[PDB]
């Protein structure tokens, strides 16, 4: 059982050996169409890239290029596209995709300014009366709704279609409590926030898969994805102490690299997984 395993690791302070062989045992396969010239501005980071197997595809003729990754998990019957925070220039794409695959959520893990730099771009409406044409792509936004709470902000936009006038609704999760270093003290408002995402049906099957952010897409992004699929298989499984969150995690880095990017982020992913564990037993 994982609870006994977290003391075992805390009393010995083995999460950077832990952290270490994660890193080691991690796949590595090519990323050849992110490291193409015509791509090098599509990229916030460098050594960022998704892996050519599992990226995900504009539907433009020209460059279907995006810095996006599925992450299919099949036991848990849970997709996820994790992406790095939108570009001044790709804030068009960004939609497109969501638009394309049909998502109905998506969920952000950073502020647009952390440690005083820009860590993405500003790319959804700040007022219901003034809303975002995207030329490049044919889309327009405009914000419906906004419910700030202590701890998150959740968004209603509209996202239409300009070439075909269908729109859709899209719920946007913003988590704006996350600290500039290390990781939240207790996962309680981290959990509170993945239950309303879940509340809005924006991880099921009916719905294209979650978008999911922080700046690079694997940090962060990997902390959620991670939380959500281990709760979902020990609700599932005949015995849930059969769920390893290394196995998962490892299982999860076969779709895109770097996901838990500290040997904190870890620590942090083991105790919301524990914690979450009691309000589902
Ligand atoms: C020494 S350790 O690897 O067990 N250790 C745990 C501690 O909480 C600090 C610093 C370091 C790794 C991450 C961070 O959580």
């Amino acid at each position: 059982e994982m609870e006994k395993e977290f003391e075992q690791i805390d009393k010995s302070g083995s999460w950077a050996a832990i952290y270490q062989d994660i890193r080691h045992e991690a796949s590595d396969f090519p990323s050849r169409v992110a490291k193409l010239p015509k791509n090098k501005n599509r990229n916030r980071y460098r050594d960022v890239s998704p892996f050519d197997h599992s990226r995900i595809k504009l539907h433009q003729e020209d460059n279907d290029y995006i810095n996006a990754s599925l992450i299919k998990m099949e036991e848990a019957q849970r997709s996820y596209i994790l992406t790095q925070g939108p570009l001044p220039n790709t804030v068009g794409h960004f939609w497109e995709m969501v638009w394309e695959q049909k998502s109905r959520g998506v969920v952000m893990l950073n502020r647009v300014m952390e440690k005083g730099s820009l860590k993405c771009a500003q790319y959804w409406p700040q007022k219901e009366e003034k809303e975002m044409i995207f030329e490049d792509t044919n889309l327009k936004l405009t914000l419906i709704s906004e419910d700030i709470k202590s701890y998150y902000t959740v968004r209603q936009l509209e996202l239409e279609n300009l070439t075909t006038q269908e729109t859709r609704e899209i719920l946007h999760f913003h988590y704006t409590t996350w600290p500039d270093f290390g990781v939240p003290e207790s996962p309680a408002s981290f959990l509170n926030f993945l239950f309303k995402v879940r509340e809005s049906g924006s991880l099921s099957p009916e719905h294209g898969p979650v978008v999911v952010h922080c700046s690079a897409g694997i940090g962060r992004s990997g902390t959620f994805c991670l939380a959500d699929t281990c709760l979902l298989l020990m609700d599932k499984r005949k015995d849930p102490s059969s769920v390893d969150i290394k196995k998962v995690l490892l299982e999860m880095r076969k779709f895109r690299m770097g996901l838990i990017q500290t040997a904190d982020q870890l620590r942090f992913s083991y105790l919301a997984v524990i914690e979450g564990a009691k309000f589902i037993m």
